[PDB]
Parts: structure tokens; C-alpha cells; sequence
């Protein structure tokens, strides 16, 4: 009939999502800013008005690519001059509207090349980072006060995280936390001092005659990590004339004993921490509670009022230790772990009590608490039709856990089954967010009965679109694994005939914790393999996926590279046993941790494979980052696991290469997986004499993703996949 | 028929040639080395005997990969712990061994990781360097006497070239020379204090966590360059006590008023040395004659015995000013020059007379000078049959110049045609090397009359093994263009049939006096080509061409990446006019320059080429050496030819490769061309969306000619090669 999804309707998007991203200020009133100008609505009954005109910064002499409204209603803050660093952070520089007189504050403004800004929660405080160093601004307009002054370029971060704290701790670059009203500034120093670099050219454009060397605190398995202590000052005791003073908080001692990190900090009350540590095997994690001494001024940790959290099957958290939800009063909390089954749920704490109460259970998983009312629970979980998969709003009632209710489940079961919420500052009101397996669905609730508001947006127009073109459908569905249920789902060709036999190519990722088998709709270079090409793209979640319990997540603990990926070779050899598949023609392909497993696949000398493609791959653990690395894999010594970091490498594989095709790509400047890694597989291949496809991206990182890069990397791996299918 | 020379064949090298390397210890003997041991033949007779035994070193504990006999043939230096550094430069390990009493010196002895190392022209002496100074031993037992204290990594350099001088001016990586009975020695310093440095990096072994930076001192076009200062030493007059005492030699002025360079050092006699100077503009160049002062102890250069040397079309020399060669008493002397008609001839000189006479003249050139006598002076031309291609020795009369001899011309006109000699200490005797277009053969003849004594090699075993193999064969010939007569080759497959359309590819260079088409044999790649898969493989030389005279070779002056590209296109344009060419099949590939070319080439828009291969190219001027590219660039100012480096660039041409399939192949340690230069191309490539293949070799410098990374990448390209044109 009509069209397909072409390659070309992908990369250029012409199929665009329509999205609802509110930001709520209050608990009645979020803002939904435009492409133009931002409003503000009224969640009860609908109603909106205009919060600052389109126009109101036609000759602001700059391209905003952001604004933050203070909580107070009362300033913006414009963000221009966007410079991006890692995947987090980025500089900018950043002016301040005045909302009520409309004047621009022209008088001791924010520097330029700023790292980080935040308000305060109330207020209209303000705390940046520059230079590596933390300040704090009482008033817009006027002077600002130096916190720290040991700030220093790679090596002592105030206020900020280095390299690894955001990539695999904090996933942000901040690292500062207001007090719930302001009071106090909580923030972490880092110290890179010792920190070994990782070293790389950049090219920059056509004009630079010598190429530059980008060098980085980076810690790669085994290597010294960096250091951190924790602060906090009081933003209200601060002259103008006497140096800031910041108290700080140490220890636990289980922690000082050896390398440790800060993976958490959680204010319960105005003068209530909560701070999380984690030991560099992290294994062992142990949250303090801190409590401020009015007359003392410092602050005091009470042992007996801390909590352990380990395992002896893994490693401690998903990614790391859940976030505690304190109770008003701060003399309680919920959060979520690993029960005694393997389960992630919401366990009930007493600050000063060792055993806490289970308050859900089953064998599915919590994915998060979303709000916690002093009358209900919400949190996210899996539950619903035992599909792991799957994402369901549900609450729960703190006087009777007995009593949970399910506020996404039977909203529209066909078209949502995948859901994300967002709630008001009280949860008044939420924002429900369903983004498969139909088109995304955005609606309004109310927390009182949870009754349904209004559509927010339904993607009707991309509706009216899609259905004058051949679109692939979605098989989610599980396999059997000597007793255990594994899923996968397959992006099927329109008019699938599963009487005929067609190409495959398993799309990968595959790292510990993670899920390839879900109900997301998704527009992506698969939509345009099976639209148009007519493959089948299949994704396996096998031993370490997560959302399933630690038997199955924690099954490759300190063994990286080996159930997960002959798991993805057994769901291969079992699909092409459904017979619908060409065996002859089986490919594999992934990127990151996607691109370890493709290579280690396709060097098992399995011979299921035919080809496949490795995007800016690990080619051996003690390449890439510790916390990450370590946090699976142990220490690369002999007295720990250093074996198996040897046993697991790509290159060592090499030999196998020789039966499959292969196309290795990578980033040049890519920070996160170093160019290294593909080097050295492609130096163990060439030293073999085994012939392969390469391609470099100069200058682009681990995303690939500067426009041209983007579209060139997908057009030149279809030409590669219809060349190894057809 | 039987079979082909296939890739293995290539790879394997399995049709090994013969060689007949011998060293003339005399004017009568030369040294003849065997996979085992040394002998000692006489040339008159042909009798000889063991020199030393291959056993005698049996148990030296070290792999021995070089031997160096003394010219007293009392000792010899043994050459291990081999480490290679760019193309001529590298360090390693040295012990003598004392012929006479047949033991191995252990006092004193050269210590590890010397840089270079060489005897005295007659006795035993020997100089070295060693972490950038220079040494002087006059007995192999004796302790070294300390010639130079500045000696600083990447800085100061004595004795020994930096990395430009080792590539572009000396083509070594010795800067020292000794006079001609050992009494003087005299050397160069380079200051590379300013010189910018190229970084890069180096991947290693697996093992090395962390990937190193390489960063060497190179000059790119435009940038600083490093000085040079002389100095002239007496071997004679050192104590052992006294830091010996170097005298340095400065000027001239009319090339200390700028930027200059030394480009050649001549011995003339026992005390009078000649310097060549040539200013950064390389247009203009100096000579100066020295002469040691018995009361003084210093050099004196007179001006008046100073010749000048200068060009209007172009550049001075084919790469550099040539070389003299004195009479024995050093009063005058002999050397190539340009002709007033744009061909090079051996000029005579006085040392203390401006004005020079012509000794050979016409439309064809003196290659080199090779011995001089009393009664005659012997050099190679390519004057025979007016084929520029062609080598020959000839000898001519000092009495008479019109008695001219060509004394390789007749030997075998069928298989010989280019000749190389080797003359022994007086020019008693010499040795002729016949490299094509025949098989190699290897002769001996007397100079009193010429008379050839016998055959040393005829490579008569690679002759029975390749008659039973379908070579291909070689056709050299030309086309005319305005006037003009251009020379090209094609390396035919076996029963080539002028009737049939075969697939061509042409294999370019093309850099300013270069020649791709003559008459030597060679087994390479384009042997497998044509042999085994029927392309024809030809080469071509257009303007910029060298060995034609100046009006050719001046043509692309301060133009590079015009007529030698645009040629290029026009031979195959012309080639596809001979009717035994498909013209659906033309490809093109080339290395360095002829990466250059080829990417200009695919880069025209001409629509000629399907197809090619760029191996190491340069992309853009401005990212190459000074030396070389400012030769014929000038240098990249608006005052100068700024203009036409911008214009010359391969990046600009990215938008044209959309009508052709290119390979983009580059070693990541290239220390020569660096891969900066394949980063921008593929980078603009990529920006414009341009698809190709690409493949980079870990590690790899400018020749990927490792034992694995050679067979890999040929592998490569024949399959990309056979994929175009099947
Ligand atoms: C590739 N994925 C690399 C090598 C293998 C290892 C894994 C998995 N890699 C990491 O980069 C590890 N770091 C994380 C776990 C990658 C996934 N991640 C993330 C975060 C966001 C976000 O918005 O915060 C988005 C996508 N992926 C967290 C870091």
C-alpha cells in the first residue's frame, strides 16, 4: 500500500513525538513554557494565562536556551552561552530577571563560564560554582559570598563532582543540597590530586594547526580514586567581612577504614542530614543520620541511629544504595531494598531501629517512590501482569499496607502499559505519562479520588500521520531457561508471515541491571530495519538483566562477560527455532556495554553469528572506570579478581573473528570509552590476520551524536547490515 | 596455462630476489656477507676466504642484527637490542670485538641506548652519541674522551639530526663527519628550543592501562624551526683531562640575516671542509670552503672561494643543493647543477672562481657523479635512447669532454637499462647493478679497460621458478601533451590481449620530482593485481615530474595540488582512449603525496574515477614540515602564498565524493604524515554526508609495515580494489 518507515523519515525525523513537559511551581500551578512564550495553568480546572511573553527578550542580545524561575515567583534566571562538558555538566553564563519590576539586574551579576546555579528551595537564594569554587547569593542584586577558596582545575572540585562522581555516582554535576527552607548549604569537595589522566587528541576544526591533547581525571579499574569530604555551612550566619565557616562531617569508621565513596545525601528535616556511604567494594554501605547542635554549631552523627546496607550475592543498590523518603517529623523514612527473597521493595524504618517492615512484597519490583504523603505511598513498580516491562503508578496506604491501589493499570491497558509520573509540590496533583506500547499519552489527575482530569496530549496528529505508512509491530513475549522465564521482544516487519523465514538482528545492551524487553513505543533505526528492510530486531533481557530480582541480576557478579553473553547466543539459537528466522542470516549489534557484548559474542566462535557491529565497545575492564567497573568486577588484583579481568577481554578472542563479519566504530574524543579500547581490538585483530570493517569519528564522543555524525553512523551501518543480509 | 603470482605470493614472499650487497675494503678486496659468515674476495681473481666465522659469535648471549667491520679490519662493532625510531633513526646496544686477538672488549665499552655510532674513515676510531652529546674513542678499549655537554631531550641535539633535519635535509639521523684520514671530526647542533611539538597517542602493548602521548619537536609549515650551529673538532689535540675543544664555524652572513638551514657538509681535503647553507626561502644557497689555520687552530672560510647557488623558476637542487666532488687537491671540483636551459649537468669549478664550465649538456640529466679519477670522472644520466626512465654509467675525459663513454649501455640492452655501481677505494675497480627491467643481474669489471671480470649474481633460481608462473609485463612508454612529451608504464596481465577491455588502476605519487615510470623490475602488489586478477596497473608522470629538466619539474612550483593532479586525470582520460581499457573501471590509489593526489583526484569531479585508495595522505599543507612543504609552498602568510594553501586542501573538496567510492586508510603513530591529516578529511566528509570506508592501524607509523599490519592492509585493499571492479 502507502510507504514505509524509511532510513530517511528516521534521520530526519519527519514522525516527531509531541511531548508535555510541565514545571510545576507549586501545588496548583505548573508552567508550560512554548516555543514561543511560557504559561502558566491552573490543574483544577484548566485555565491558564500568560507568564512572560515571547517578545520579553527579543533583544536580550543572546540565544536563551534556558530559563529557572525562582521558587519564589519572583525572578528567572537566564541561561546563555551553553558550553557542554561530559553527559551532565556544562558551562554557561546566566542573567537575572526581575519578574516585578521587569528590569534586567545589571549590578554584581553571576560571572561568566559558571558552572553550576541553583536556588534555594523557598526563597530566592542563590548558589553557583566557578572555578571550582562554591558561592552563595543572598539577594539577586547583590554581592556574593565566597564559601570556599581551595577550588582548583582538576584537581580540588567544591560544589561540583569530577569525572566519575557524575558519570557513575551522582549522574549530575552538581554536588550541593539546600536544607528544606534554605538554612543550610550541604556540598561535597573532591580531590583529584592523585587521580591518573587519560589522555587524548582533539582536532578541532579544519584551521588548528597542531592538534591539541585533552587531558582528564579519569580512575580506570584498580587506579587511585578520588577523595571526598562533606560540608555544610549556614547561609544565614555569613558576614560580608569573616570567611564562611563549613562544618564538616566525617567518617562512619567502617568507612575511614579503606577507599570509600559518598553515594547519597537526603535532608529529612531543617536540621536533619542523611548521608550514604559506600565502600570502594561496594558490598557494604552505611547511612548516617546527622543532627544540627544549636549551641555548638557543629553537627553530630549518633552511631546506633545508622543503618547497614550490604549483600553477600552482589553488589549493594541497582546502580547504588535507593534514596531514603523521611516522614514529616524526620523520625522515620521508606525506601527501597533487596528483600530477604532477592525482591526490591519498600522497606519502613525507625531512625533508631536496626529492623525494618517490609511494607510490599511479591516477586516483581518497586522501581521507585515517586511521593510519600503523610496519608499515602506512590511509587512505581512492575507488578501488574507479571511483566517486567512494564511500569504501573501505585499507592499505598501507610495506615494499611494491606490496602494498594492501582492508579495507571486500568486507565487503557491496550495503549498504555509503560508509565512515569509527575506530581505537584504537595501531590495535590499528577502528571501521568504513558509512553507505550501505543502512542505517548499525557493526562492530568488529582490525588484527593485520582480522578482524571483532562488529555494533555495525545499524540493525535502523529496518529493521523503513521497510519498512511507500513509500520512494524511489537512481539513482547518470554522464553524458558532451565526453570526461569527470560523476555525479549522482536520489532516484526509489517504483514509479518510467520510462515516465511526472515534476516535477524539482535539489538544489545545487556549490562548488569539493564532491560532491552519493554513496552516503550519507539521510533528508531529499528522501526526503519523492519519497515523497510524487512529484519526482524530482537532484544533479549538473559542473566543480569534487572527489574527481576538479584537471582537473575546478580547471577554475573564478579564475572563480567559471560552469562549475559552467551544468554543473548541461547535466545539467537532459540529464535531462529521459531521458524520465522533464516539462520543464515543472524546478525548482532550494540553499543558501550552493547558493543563488549556484540565483540564477545561474536568472538565465542559460536558460529550463530554471521556479522556484527561493535559502537565505541569496552574491549577489556581495566580500560574502563572503577566505580562502574568495580562495582561488578572486584578489584584487578591477584588477591581479588584479577584472573577474570583477564579472562574477559576482546582481543584476547581474536582468533574466533575469523568466521564473522565485523564492523568496529568508534568516537575519537569519547571520554567515557576511550578510543582505547577499539585500538587495541583492532590491533589483536590485525595481528591475527583476520579482515574486518573499521570507521573513527574524529573529534565526536561517546554519543556520536553532533547532527552529521549521527546521520553518517546510521546510514553507514545499514549499508553494512543490507550488504551482510542481501 | 600454470599459475599466477598471487597475494600470498606477495605477502609470503615466496619469489625471493638476489642481491650481491658487497663493502670494498679496498681497492682491491671487498667483504661479501652470507647468512652465516664474512668473506674476503679478490677482485681481480674472484679467489676469497673467510673473513670471520658465523659460529664465532654463537654464544654472544644477544641476537646480533648488524655487524660494522672497521676499515682497519681490526675490529668490529656488533650491533643489538635494536629499537627503530623514525625512518632512519633508532638506538641500540654496541660491543666491539677485537679482531686481532680475537677477543671481545668488556672495558670501556659504548654504553646502551646510543644513538648512532661510526668509525673513523681509516683506522679504529670511533665516535658515538648518547643522550644527545657526542664521544670520541681513539682505541675500542680506551676510555671516551667527552666531545659536547649541551646535549638536552627534544631540545639540543649533537651529533645527531632532530626530526626534520633526519627526514627532509640529511635523510639520516648522523649529523658528524669525519675528515678523510680521521684527524678532524666535525659536527652539527640543532636547537629545537621553540620548535612546536606534534602529539599523539601511543596505545602499547595490552597490558599498559593508561595510553601514552607521544610528542616529538615538528615544525610545520610556517612555524618555528629549529637553528643549527657547526663545529669542527681535532681527534688529535685532547687530553683527557681538558673537555676538548670545538670549533665552531658561523655564517655567512647573507644567511644569518634570517631563517636558514645547513644542508650539506663535504669533506675536500685532510684540512679543508665545504658547507652548504640555504636560506628558509629555499631559492638561495651558499657554499662555503674552510680551511683549518695551523697557528690559530681556527677555520677560516674566505669569502671569494663561496659559491652561489640560486633559482627564478623554483627551488634549489632536485630536494636539496647538490653535493661536490673534489680533485685530490682539493683546488677545484665538480657537482650537478641546472643548466641555463633547465637540465642538470656536472658544472667545473675553481674553488676560488664564481664562474663554472659545463662538462655535459642536452636534453636529458646527470642523476649523480659517481667516482673521479686523475684521467676521468664516471656518473649515471638518463641520456640512452632519450628515455628519462632509464639508468646508465658513463666516464668522461677531464682532458677532453667531448670523449664521453657509456660503459653499461651495451652490457645486455634487453635486460639491462638501469644501472647502479659501486666503485672500490680508488676506483680500480667497480661493480654494476642492473635492477630492470630484466631480472637483477650483478657484474664486476676493472676500470684500466673496462673489461668485465665476471657475473656475481643472474638471479638465474628466481628465473626457473617464474617460468613456471603467468607473470605480467611491462610497458614503458609516452604520450604527448602540447608539445611535450610525457612518460608513463603499465604493468600488463599475462597473454594481454589489446583487443579485450581490461579494469585499470592507477597507482600515483606524483610529488615535485618523482618518476613512477622507468624501467626497474619489481615483485609488489601490482604484480598480484595484474598476474592473478587481469588489471592493468599504470603510473604516470606529468608536470612536477623530476629527471626531465626544470621546465617540467618548476612547472607545479608554489603550486602544489594543481597540474600534478589534473595530469594524473588526463593520462587516464588517455589511457581510456587505447580501446584495452573498460572506462567504467578506472581506480585510483597512491600513499603520502599520492594519497594527497588521490583524494584530489576522487576530490575533481571529473567523473573519470569509480573508485580509490588514499593510504597516509596529506590533506592540507599547512599540517606538513616546514622543509619540505615550504620548498615548494613558500610560506603561508597573505605577504606570501597564503592563498594557495587554503586553496589546495582536500577537505574542500569533500561535496565532489559523492560520485565515488573512497577508502581512507591511516597508522595512528604516523610521526610523518599524522593522522590529523585523515581526521580532517574524513571529519569534512562526514559533514557533508558523505559516505566511505575508512581504517585507521593502531600504532602504525607512515610505512604500516609491520609483518602483520603490511599483510593486513594489502588484504584489505585487494578486497576493496576486487569489490570496485567485479
Ligand atoms: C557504555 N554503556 C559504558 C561502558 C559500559 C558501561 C555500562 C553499562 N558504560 C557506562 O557508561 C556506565 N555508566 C552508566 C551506567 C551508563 C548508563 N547511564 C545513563 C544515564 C542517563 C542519564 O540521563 O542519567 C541516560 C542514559 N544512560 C548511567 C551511567
Amino acid at each position: 500500500s502507502r510507504k514505509t518507515y524509511t532510513l530517511t523519515d528516521y534521520l530526519k525525523n519527519t514522525y516527531r513525538l509531541k511531548l508535555y513537559s510541565l514545571r510545576w511551581i507549586s501545588d496548583h500551578e505548573y508552567l508550560y513554557k512554548q516555543e514561543n512564550n511560557i504559561l502558566v495553568f491552573n490543574a483544577e480546572y484548566g485555565n491558564s494565562s500568560v507568564f512572560l511573553e515571547n517578545s520579553t527578550f527579543d533583544e536580550f542580545g543572546h540565544s536563551i536556551n534556558d530559563y529557572s524561575i525562582s521558587p519564589d515567583g519572583q525572578f528567572i534566571l537566564l541561561e546563555y552561552n551553553y558550553v557542554k562538558q561530559w553527559r551532565h555538566s556544562y558551562t554557561a553564563s546566566y542573567d537575572i530577571y526581575d519578574l516585578n519590576k521587569r528590569q534586567l539586574i545589571t549590578e554584581e551579576r553571576i560571572p561568566n563560564n559558571t558552572q553550576w546555579v541553583t536556588w534555594s528551595p523557598v526563597g530566592h537564594k542563590l548558589a553557583y560554582v566557578w572555578n571550582n569554587d562554591i558561592y552563595v547569593k543572598i539577594e539577586p542584586n547583590l554581592p556574593s559570598y565566597r564559601i570556599t577558596w581551595t577550588g582548583k582545575e582538576d584537581i580540588i572540585y567544591n560544589g561540583i563532582t569530577d569525572w566519575v562522581y557524575e558519570e557513575e555516582v551522582f549522574s549530575a554535576y552538581s554536588a550541593l543540597w539546600w536544607s528544606p527552607n534554605g538554612t543550610f548549604l550541604a556540598y561535597a569537595q573532591f580531590n583529584d590530586t592523585e587521580v591518573p589522566l587519560i589522555e587524548y587528541s582533539f582536532y578541532s576544526d579544519e584551521s588548528l594547526q597542531y592538534p591539541k591533547t585533552v587531558r582528564v581525571p579519569y580512575p580506570k579499574a584498580g587506579a587511585v580514586n578520588p577523595t571526598v569530604k562533606f560540608f555544610v555551612v549556614n547561609t544565614d550566619s555569613l558576614s560580608s567581612v569573616t570567611n564562611a565557616t563549613s562544618i564538616q562531617i566525617t567518617a562512619p569508621a567502617s568507612m575511614l577504614i579503606g577507599d570509600h565513596y559518598l553515594c547519597d545525601v537526603t535532608w529529612a528535616t531543617q536540621e536533619r542530614i542523611s548521608l550514604q556511604w559506600l565502600r570502594r567494594i561496594q558490598n557494604y554501605s552505611v547511612m548516617d543520620i546527622c543532627d544540627y547542635d544549636e549551641s555548638s554549631g557543629r553537627w553530630n552523627c549518633l552511631v546506633a541511629r545508622q543503618h547497614i546496607e550490604m549483600s553477600t550475592t552482589g553488589w549493594v543498590g541497582r546502580f547504588r544504595p535507593s534514596e531514603p523518603h523521611f516522614t514529616l517529623d524526620g523520625n522515620s523514612f521508606y525506601k527501597i531494598i533487596s528483600n530477604e527473597e532477592g525482591y526490591r521493595h519498600i522497606c519502613y524504618f525507625q531512625i533508631d531501629k536496626k529492623d525494618c517492615t517490609f511494607i510490599t512484597k511479591g516477586t516483581w519490583e518497586v522501581i521507585g517512590i515517586e511521593a510519600l504523603t503523610s496519608d499515602y505511598l506512590y511509587y512505581i513498580s512492575n507488578e501488574y501482569k507479571g511483566m517486567p516491562g512494564g511500569r504501573n503508578l501505585y499507592k499505598i496506604q501507610l495506615s494499611d499496607y494491606t490496602k494498594v491501589t492501582c492508579l495507571s493499570c486500568e486507565l487503557n491497558p491496550e495503549r498504555c502499559q509503560y508509565y512515569s509520573v509527575s506530581f505537584s509540590k504537595e501531590a495535590k496533583y499528577y502528571q501521568l505519562r504513558c509512553s507505550g506500547p501505543g502512542l505517548p499519552l499525557y493526562t492530568l489527575h488529582s490525588s484527593v479520588n485520582d480522578k482524571g482530569l483532562r488529555v494533555l496530549e495525545d499524540n493525535s496528529a502523529l496518529d493521523k500521520m503513521l497510519q498512511n505508512v507500513q509500520m512494524p509491530s511489537k512481539k513482547l513475549d518470554f522464553i524458558i531457561l532451565n526453570e526461569t522465564k527470560f523476555w525479549y521482544q522482536m520489532i516484526l516487519p509489517p504483514h509479518f508471515d510467520k510462515s516465511k523465514k526472515y534476516p535477524l538482528l539482535l539489538d544489545v545492551y545487556a549490562g548488569p541491571c539493564s532491560q532491552k524487553a519493554d513496552t516503550v513505543f519507539r521510533l528508531n533505526w529499528a522501526t526503519y530495519l523492519a519497515s523497510t528492510e524487512n529484519i526482524i530486531v530482537a532484544s533479549f533481557d538473559g542473566r543480569g538483566s534487572g527489574y527481576q530480582g538479584d537471582k537473575i541480576m546478580h547471577a554475573i557478579n564478579r564475572r563480567l562477560g559471560t552469562f549475559e553473553v552467551e544468554d543473548q547466543i541461547e535466545a539467537a539459537r532459540q529464535f531462529s527455532k521459531m521458524g520465522f528466522v533464516d539462520n543464515k542470516r543472524i546478525a548482532i549489534w550494540g553499543w558501550s556495554y552493547g558493543g563488549y557484548v556484540t565483540s564477545m559474542v561474536l568472538g565465542s566462535g559460536s558460529g550463530v553469528f554471521k556479522c556484527g557491529i561493535a559502537v565505541a565497545p569496552v574491549s577489556r575492564w581495566e580500560y574502563y572506570d572503577s566505580v562502574y567497573t568495580e562495582r561488578y568486577m572486584g578489584l584487578p588484583t591477584p588477591e581479588d579478581n584479577l584472573d577474570h579481568y583477564r579472562n574477559s577481554t576482546v582481543m584476547s578472542r581474536a582468533e574466533n573473528f575469523k568466521q564473522v563479519e565485523y564492523l568496529l566504530i568508534h568516537g575519537t574524543a569519547d571520554d567515557n570509552v576511550h578510543f582505547q579500547q577499539s585500538a587495541q581490538i583492532s590491533k589483536a585483530l590485525v595481528d591475527v590476520g583476520v579482515d574486518f570493517q573499521a570507521m573513527w569519528y574524529t573529534d565526536e564522543d561517546h554519543g556520536i551524536a553532533s547532527s552529521t555524525a549521527h546521520q553518517h553512523i546510521y546510514t553507514h551501518m545499514s549499508h553494512f547490515i543490507k550488504q551482510c543480509f542481501s
